[PDB]
């Protein structure tokens, strides 16, 4: 069975593993639950041929994978579907990276359809109090 972490496992797994600011933590716990429900083995195949991977549902058009489009995080698309979420982390951490320089400061998680429909300007600290709270 492939890895479903729980909302607060995976907030204090970035904290504890990761070293990752509380900023950095409720925009990835939250983007994390509306594009998998921190599903490490979720994936999705989409009528345009590209495929959606692991619990950041990252595109092999642009983002991983040698064989299918380009190759952005220069991994196999395998790497970000797995129970350790290092690759998946560092790959989303570029898609954010890239997103912000081209779209402008702060946009960086625009680059996702779950953070722009549940996650853009709410407030993220009541959404984690059940976790830090």
């Amino acid at each position: 069975d492939a890895k479903v972490f729980g909302k607060c496992e995976f907030a204090e797994l970035l904290k504890r593993d990761y070293y990752l600011s509380n900023d950095d933590i409720k925009n990835w716990v939250c983007i994390a639950e509306f594009e998998s429900s921190f599903n490490t083995a979720a994936i999705n195949r989409n009528r345009n041929r590209s495929t959606d991977y692991g619990i950041f549902q990252i595109n092999n058009k642009y983002w991983c994978g040698s064989d299918y489009g380009k190759n952005v995080c220069k991994i196999p698309c395998s790497d970000l579907m797995s129970d350790d979420i290092t690759e998946a982390l560092r790959c989303a951490e570029t898609i954010r990276r890239d997103t912000e320089r081209f779209r402008g400061r702060g946009k960086g998680y625009s680059a996702w359809v779950a953070y722009n429909s549940k996650c853009k300007n709410r407030d993220l600290d009541q959404y984690m109090a059940e976790c830090w709270s």
